[PDB]
């Protein structure tokens, strides 16, 4: 099976086109290349990664399909565009090569997830997706999971890709647990979605800096993912440069590695470490 960083972006840094960077988070106030994923990416022997838009334009598209063209270690990117244009066929079509396989809207940031996913535009955007085999990858905090259920029950054409194993609220731990995991029993509960093992490090108080109880906290939700998704819809991502506000590329694959050894089979490993990543995102 193919070992895939199923969750990394990449940027040339302008502080005005990334609201989202803001106070505390210098690391990320620079270019993100692939030169600079590379080295990492051998270090933990995974041969390619899935780009993943990380601000919403249609440049954005642009950006990563050109870095991943002729570059075999970008698998995949999973892109962005207005999803309510009636003129969303005719836009994808443009884009060329093979490496779109999925879309993304930052629906955390929307002040009403539930009225923004139940739109009628939205959901023909999302209709046409589904029947054109590209996934959807969805973005939401804890507490927003609740407004994308019949979202999600309602768009089962094809694969939804859970972020970041739906956010738990880590930084909480010390009802967090019990309402998260109450969230994802039932979005699990479709055989449509698979979950991102991802972004858990930024979730904990890394602003304060992470703590072993951290550690321990993450291998709760990891355990909770398990049990509701089974071992043949996990899959491993990075959401490098943004975990780097927390924990090094190494810390935060090692962390899953050594989960994945306690929890996982040999067969079970692959999946997460690729397999998973490659089925449900069509890679070659
Ligand atoms: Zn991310």
């Amino acid at each position: 099976a193919l070992r895939i960083d199923s969750h990394q972006h990449f940027w040339r840094y302008r502080a005005a086109d990334y609201p989202w960077i803001g106070a505390g988070m210098g690391v990320l106030a620079r270019d993100y290349l692939p030169d600079a994923l590379h080295p990492l990416m051998h270090a933990q022997a995974l041969g390619a990664s899935i780009a993943v838009q990380a601000r919403a334009g249609r440049d954005e598209t642009a950006f990563l399909l050109e870095l991943a063209c002729d570059e075999a270690r970008i698998a995949a990117v999973v892109g962005w565009e207005d999803l309510r244009a009636p003129q969303l066929a005719e836009r994808v079509a443009e884009w060329r090569g093979t490496k779109l396989r999925g879309f993304r809207h930052q629906l955390q940031d929307e002040a009403d997830v539930r009225a923004f996913v139940d739109d009628a535009d939205f959901a023909r955007g999302v209709a046409w997706l589904q029947a054109n085999d590209y996934v959807y990858d969805v973005l939401v905090f804890e507490r927003q999971l609740p407004d994308v259920q019949a979202f999600c029950a309602r768009h089962d054409a094809h694969w939804l890709v859970l972020d970041h194993a739906g956010k738990p609220a880590l930084a909480e731990f010390d009802t967090a647990l019990a309402r998260w995991r109450a969230a994802l029993r039932e979005l699990a509960a479709l055989p449509h979605v698979v979950c991102k093992l991802s972004g858990l490090v930024t979730e904990a108080d890394w602003r304060r800096g992470l703590r072993a109880s951290d550690l321990r906290h993450i291998e709760q939700c990891l355990d909770a993912a398990l049990d509701a998704f089974g071992p043949q819809r996990l899959m491993f991502g990075s959401d490098w440069p943004v975990c780097l506000l927390a924990a090094s590329y190494d810390e935060v694959a090692s962390l899953v590695e050594r989960w994945a050894e306690s929890r996982l089979s040999a067969a079970e490993r692959s999946a997460l470490w690729g397999g998973t990543a490659a089925r449900c995102y069509a890679l070659p």
